[PDB]
């Protein structure tokens, strides 16, 4: 009869629509994750920049410490020799 | 074939649309999990990078402090000579 069939056909359309709604939701979550990733990536680039800059500054000051330390020693020596 | 053959071809068809949509829903769920796992990975990356940045900045501050102390000490010596 046209009942059992029409109802089954309707159940099949319904089931498809539900799967489509599930895909829609997952897709929405995918894009939220992707946009967070983009923010994290920018954050990383920036913190990497800060790291390189800090490393190079650290090196400069370390080298300046040695020179100062040396100059101090030479000042003590010279005073003592005077 | 006018008859149930034609109406059976439809049923099959609707079964297909359903199967395809289910398939696509599964694949969408898989891409979502993948995108989120990429995010977690970058979070791990930033946690690690920040640890390295905190160490380097603390090290740099410690050397800089030491340097300022040494510099002041030397300057004293020099101002003393300059003033004599």
């Amino acid at each position: 009869h046209m009942d059992a069939i029409k109802k089954k056909m309707q159940m099949l359309k319904l089931d498809k629509e539900n799967a489509l709604d599930r895909a829609e939701q997952a897709e929405a979550d995918k894009k939220a994750a992707e946009e967070r990733s983009k923010q994290l990536e920018d954050d990383i680039v920036q913190l990497e920049k800060q790291l390189r800059v800090t490393e190079d500054s650290r090196d400069q000051v370390l080298e300046e410490l040695h020179k100062s330390e040396d100059s101090l020693l030479f000042a003590e020596e010279n005073a003592a020799k005077a």
